[PDB]
């Protein structure tokens, strides 16, 4: 069994295809806290021991990014991941992604310590109370931005270059590469910023506990936010309504001021494609700031698993 994990800081994304040919996606959160949930019989938990330390999944409170990428919990996050997929639990060959400034060195440079050292991360032994964990075997590495555009990149001439604008949880990270991956013109990785802004903007607009409980709500308002249909069922309160609008923007407005501002970093570029899941919420801006013809401007409506789908379609 083979899966594509694009474990990012904010949400897990899986992939994987089953015996009947079906192409299955799963997302899990980063959601642990360090110490077993204690359970009397109505709720199940999942209790973890990854190398000496007990942790358990739940929604606790946002609270590194990049140190993140090598802890124990990652490790926990990904077999919690494998565990709720509704894969059958068995020894696993996995491909997992290093952001690109982890990836890359300042000359872009395949960074082969951080490499060696995410691969051995998932050696670490993990145990499950009541219960079975996969056995991680392969491990493979693949850069972020890139392998979501290859599969543009291939139909590209050699001189055309995908610009990449990828919008996560916690960062923003832009790259531009060279038609049918024949170089890696520019990389600008910006960890100041991500959908955790318009988020956190969301969960204040309205007194929300600032925990994961609550993160399926903020994203059900910014997914939502241009349906007053849907927002007035959610949101029982008139009132909170108009507010909750006015702080979404304010945060939307520099998500788009900050990668406006970047994008006049990078030139040359001849196609675009925005990802991440975020994409949805700078797409419009960036498409009129380049003004990139629509036919050369990519975008999905499942962004969050364009990195992970395009890994799958690589080294399926
Ligand atoms: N289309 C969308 N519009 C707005 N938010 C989205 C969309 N798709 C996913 N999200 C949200 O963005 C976050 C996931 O972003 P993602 O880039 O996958 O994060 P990660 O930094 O963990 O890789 C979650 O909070 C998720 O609910
Ligand atoms: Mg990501």
């Amino acid at each position: 069994m083979l899966v594509f994990i694009d474990d990012g800081s904010t949400n897990i994304k899986l992939q994987w295809q089953e015996s009947d040919g079906t192409i299955k996606q799963h997302i899990s959160p980063n959601s642990f806290k360090r110490e077993w949930a204690v359970s009397f019989g109505d709720k199940k938990v999942f209790n973890y021991t990854l190398n000496g330390e007990q942790y358990s999944f739940d929604p606790i409170s946002p609270d590194t990014n990049i140190a993140w990428q090598y802890s124990d919990v990652n490790v926990v996050a990904v077999h919690h991941a494998l565990l709720t997929s509704g894969l059958p639990v068995s020894e696993v060959d996995i491909v997992c992604t290093l952001p690109l400034t982890e990836y890359y060195d300042r000359n872009n440079q395949p960074n082969t310590e951080n490499i060696e050292r995410k691969k051995a991360n998932f050696r670490k032994k993990i145990t499950l109370n009541g219960g079975d964990t996969f056995t991680i075997k392969d491990v493979k590495v693949m850069p972020e931005s890139i392998p979501a555009g290859y599969e543009v990149l291939q139909e590209l001439d050699e001189l055309d270059s995908l610009l990449i604008i990828d919008l996560g949880g916690t960062t923003l990270d832009i790259s531009q590469v060279m038609g049918k991956l024949s170089g890696i013109s520019k990389i600008y990785g910006d960890s100041s910023l991500g959908v955790s802004l318009v988020t956190s903007a969301v969960k204040d607009a309205l007194s929300l506990a600032r925990t994961k409980g609550s993160s399926y709500l903020a994203d059900d308002i910014i997914i939502h936010r241009k349906d007053n249909n849907y927002l007035k069922q959610r949101i029982n309160d008139e009132n909170k309504i108009s507010i909750v609008t006015e702080a979404m923007n304010e945060a939307l407005r520099k998500l788009e001021q900050r990668v406006l501002n970047t994008l006049n970093e990078f030139s040359g570029y001849t196609h675009v494609m925005v990802i991440g899941g975020g994409a949805e919420l700078i797409c419009d801006a960036v498409k009129k700031h380049t003004q990139i013809r629509d036919e050369r401007f990519f975008k999905t409506n499942n962004s969050q698993y364009d990195l992970v789908n395009g890994m799958y379609l690589i080294g399926n």
